[PDB]
Formats: structure tokens, sequence, C-alpha cells
């Protein structure tokens, strides 16, 4: 693992530090390493490499998420492809690294899932919000009173992020479930949770 998260982390670490790490310029940390792990995911896609690192032992938060973003065009290896499992995978197993990491766990998908692409067309939603709700009906009562939610809250403006107009009604029971959980349990306000009706009255149907 420790060699792995180094390939992300000097792949984030040089001596200049006027640029950024997710377009490609002769001279960025991640841009060589990023048209190596390009010409790797034609091999390297089917062996189980996603889960070693989700949420294994790390000291450093800045590194993760840090190339999600520069997971770039590379056809054969698709973060929507490699989706399709994650979910089923982790649920595979009846009990979670719970607790604190609990927490830890619904960031992680959090943080990872805002990172989708800006090329995500209505097209790719077909076995997503059925592993959805497998772990949906027992997302909310995992948390205890008074708890930090915003594990919870956080993750539902990404799960917005999605440009689709046809089969998108699945999320709206966890969207007053999530809109009951939030009112009743803890001290909410109204500044994450007022856009939301705006924005499905703007370019909805």
């Amino acid at each position: 693992l420790d060699i792995m998260q180094s390939v992300g982390r000097l792949a984030s670490s040089t001596t200049f530090s006027n640029q950024a790490e997710s377009m490609m310029v002769p001279g960025n940390a991640a841009g060589v390493a990023k048209q190596f792990l390009r010409c790797i995911f034609h091999q390297l896609a089917p062996n189980g490499i996603f889960p070693q690192l989700f949420q294994s032992t790390i000291k450093d938060g800045t590194f993760l998420r840090t190339l999600a973003s520069s997971l770039m065009d590379f056809n054969e290896l698709s973060s929507i492809a490699a989706l399709s499992q994650l979910l089923e995978g982790l649920n595979n197993k009846k009990n979670l690294p719970a607790g604190g990491a609990m927490i830890r766990c619904l960031e992680n998908i959090a943080t990872f899932m805002e990172a989708l692409p800006m090329d995500s067309p209505s097209s790719l939603w077909t076995t997503i919000s059925n592993q959805f709700q497998t772990f949906f009906a027992k997302l909310p009562c995992v948390l205890p009173l008074k708890c930090s939610l915003d594990s919870s809250l956080r993750i539902m403006i990404c799960l917005l992020k999605i440009p689709s107009t046809n089969a998108t009604r699945s999320l709206l029971e966890p969207f007053s479930k999530l809109l009951s959980f939030v009112i009743q349990n803890a001290v909410f306000t109204l500044a994450y949770l007022v856009e939301l009706c705006g924005l499905c009255y703007r370019a909805f149907t």
C-alpha cells in the first residue's frame, strides 16, 4: 500500500508550487504519472486494485482524492464501469468497519463521488440505484444521536451532480428519509438545504 500512496504523493510533490495537478502540462508531478496510470490500467484493472486503498490506513488526508480527478479519459478502466461492484462488494460483509470508520466510509464514498467526471451523460445509471438502496435502508439508522451527520449531509449535493431527467425517482425516498433524519435528530439549519429545491426547480421537468 505504502508504495502506491507514494506513487500518488510524489505525483503530488515537486519543487514548483504555482500549477495544478489534474491537467497535463510539461512539468506537473501528476501528468506523467497519469500517463503511467493510463498505460497500466490497460492491464492492472481487474486485479481487485480498488478496495486495497479506499479506507486503508493512512496519515495524510490531503493525498486522498488528489488525483481522483486526474483519473482521465482512458477507455477500458472507467470508474463509471468500475462503480457497479464496489457497493455490492462493500455490503458483501454484513457489518462494515464501523463507528468513526463508518463516518470515514460515508465520507470516503462522498469525497470519491464528488470527483465524478464532467463527461457524464444521462445513460450509465443502469446498476447503481439498486446498489444504493441495498445500503440506504441501512444508511440513516446506523447514525447515533447528535453525531457527525455531515457525512450523510454533504453526500446529497454531489448525488445531484448528475445531468439526468428520466429515471431519477428511486432516490427521492432517501431525499425525504434524509430530510427527516436531519430534522428531528440534531441541530440542523437551512444553509445547505434550500438550494436543492431551487436547482431541481430550474433544470428538471
